[PDB]
C-alpha cells in the first residue's frame, strides 16, 4: 500500500525553470553545469503556502501530470504537494509568513481553502496525489506550549488538522502529517508525548484511509543515518532520522497508529552540516543535496526518501530591516545575503550542488 510504489514522481516545471534560467547560466564549472541539469529533474514537493497557489500552482501541476500520463508516461506520474496555511501559523517562530490569523476569520478562511483543495483533488482523481500536512504545526504542541501564541493556537491546530485529514481523505490521496525532526521530537523525553498526540489525532479523525503516516525532517538538514553523531546534536541519543523513527514508530503503533514515514533528504547530503546549533534552520551553510527521492528505502517503516523543501529556494531574507526578517536568517551559519523566503537563492543552490552526496 506504499503510495510511492508503482509510480514516477513528477519533477515540476517551476523548479526545472529556476535551475535552467537562474542557476545554470551563472555556473562556470562544466562539471557543476552537468550536475545542475541533473538536479533540475529531481522531483521535489511544491507548496500551497499561500491561498493563491490553490487555483494556480495546484491546478497547473495536476493538469501537467494528467497530460504526461495520458501521453503514455510509464509508470504514471504522481504529485507531491505540501498543505501549509494554518491560521496563526508557525506559532513559536520569531517571524512567520502565514497570511491568516485566528482572531481575523482564520478558521473560516482555512476551512474554505481545504474545501477548494478537496474540490480540485476530486476533479483530478486520476492523479495519485501525496500530501504533507502542515509543517511546523502540531510538533509545536509537544514542546512549545510555553509560548503563549502556541497555547492559544493549539485547539485550532488540532481541530483544523482533523478537518483537513477528513476533507482530504480521498481514494487517490495519501497524507503524511508533519512530525518535526530528530532534533525536535526525537529527544527521548519528547517521543512519547509526540506519540500520544499524533495517535490521538489519527483516532479522533476516524483513522481516515488516506492517512498513511508522518513526514520528518521537512526543510531541515538531518542525516537519515550516519555512524557518528554530529557535534551539534549532542547529547541527543537519537541524532539522525533513522534513530528517531525507529524509537517513535513502536510507540505510535501501540497507540493505534502504525504510521509509515517519509523523510526529507533534499539538503541532507553533507554530514555533519555547517550548523553551529541544531535549531539553526535558516539557509544553513555546509549542506549538500542528499539521497534522491525513492520508494526503495531499505527500511520497513519508511515509504520513501523525498525532497520536500526544494534546495535552492530560500528559507528567509537575511536583511535585518525587512518586514519578514527572522533572526535565524542573520546568524553566523546562515548563508548571506539571502533573498525573500521562497525565492531562488543561487549562491545556496551552488553550495548544495558542490556538497551533493551522493554526487550528481
Ligand atoms: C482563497 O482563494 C479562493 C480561491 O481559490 C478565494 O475564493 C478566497 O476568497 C480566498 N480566501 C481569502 C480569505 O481570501
Ligand atoms: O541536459 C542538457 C543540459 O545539461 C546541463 C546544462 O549543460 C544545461 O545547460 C543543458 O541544457
Ligand atoms: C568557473 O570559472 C570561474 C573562474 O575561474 C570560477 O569562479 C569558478 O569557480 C569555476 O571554476
Ligand atoms: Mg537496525
Amino acid at each position: 500500500g506504499n503510495p510511492f510504489e508503482g509510480v514516477q514522481l513528477w519533477a515540476n516545471n517551476y523548479y526545472r525553470s529556476e535551475v535552467h534560467t537562474l542557476a545554470i547560466p551563472q555556473i562556470t564549472d562544466p562539471a557543476l553545469r552537468a550536475a545542475a541539469s541533473a538536479v533540475a529533474e529531481v522531483p521535489s514537493f511544491q507548496w500551497l503556502d499561500r491561498n493563491v497557489t490553490v487555483d494556480t500552482l495546484l491546478v497547473q501541476t495536476l493538469s501537467e501530470i494528467r497530460e504526461a500520463n495520458q501521453a503514455g508516461a510509464n509508470p504514471q506520474y504522481a504529485a507531491q504537494i505540501v498543505v501549509y496555511d494554518l491560521p496563526d501559523r508557525d506559532c513559536a517562530a520569531a517571524a512567520s509568513n502565514g497570511e491568516w490569523a485566528i482572531a481575523n476569520n482564520g478558521v473560516n478562511n482555512y476551512k474554505a481553502y481545504i474545501n477548494r483543495i478537496r474540490e480540485i483533488l476530486i476533479s483530478f482523481s486520476d492523479v495519485r496525489t501525496i500530501l504533507v500536512i502542515e509543517p511546523d504545526s502540531l510538533a509545536n504542541m509537544v514542546t512549545n506550549m510555553n509560548v503563549p501564541k502556541c497555547s492559544g493556537a493549539a485547539s485550532t491546530y488540532r481541530e483544523l488538522t482533523i478537518y483537513a485529514l477528513k476533507q482530504l481523505d480521498l481514494p487517490h490521496v495519501a497524507m503524511y502529517m508533519d512530525a518535526g525532526h530528530a532534533g525536535w521530537l526525537g529527544w527521548p523525553a519528547n517521543i512519547q508525548p509526540a506519540a500520544e498526540l499524533f495517535a490521538k489525532i489519527y483516532e479522533d479523525a476516524g483513522k481516515p484511509r488516506a492517512v498513511r503516516g508522518l513526514a520528518t525532517n521537512v526543510a531541515n538538514y538531518n542525516a537519515w543515518s550516519v555512524s557518528s553523531p554530529p557535534p551539534y546534536t549532542s547529547p541527543n541519543p537519537n541524532y539522525d532520522e533513522k534513530h528517531y523513527i525507529e524509537a517513535f514508530r513502536p510507540l505510535l503503533e501501540a497507540r493505534g497508529f502504525p504510521a509509515q514515514f517519509i523523510v526529507d533528504q533534499g539538503r541532507s547530503g553533507k554530514q555533519p552540516t555547517g550548523q553551529k546549533e541544531w535549531g539553526h534552520w535558516c539557509n544553513a551553510i555546509g549542506t549538500g543535496f542528499g539521497m534522491r527521492p525513492t520508494a526503495n528505502t531499505g527500511h520497513q517503516y519508511v515509504d520513501a526518501f523525498v525532497w520536500v523543501k526544494p534546495g535552492g529556494e530560500c528559507d528567509g531574507t537575511s536583511d535585518t530591516t525587512a518586514a519578514r526578517y527572522d533572526y535565524h536568517c542573520g546568524l553566523e551559519d546562515a548563508l548571506k545575503p539571502a533573498p525573500e523566503a521562497g525565492q531562488w537563492f543561487n549562491e545556496y543552490f551552488i553550495q548544495l550542488l558542490r556538497n551533493a552526496n551522493p554526487p550528481f
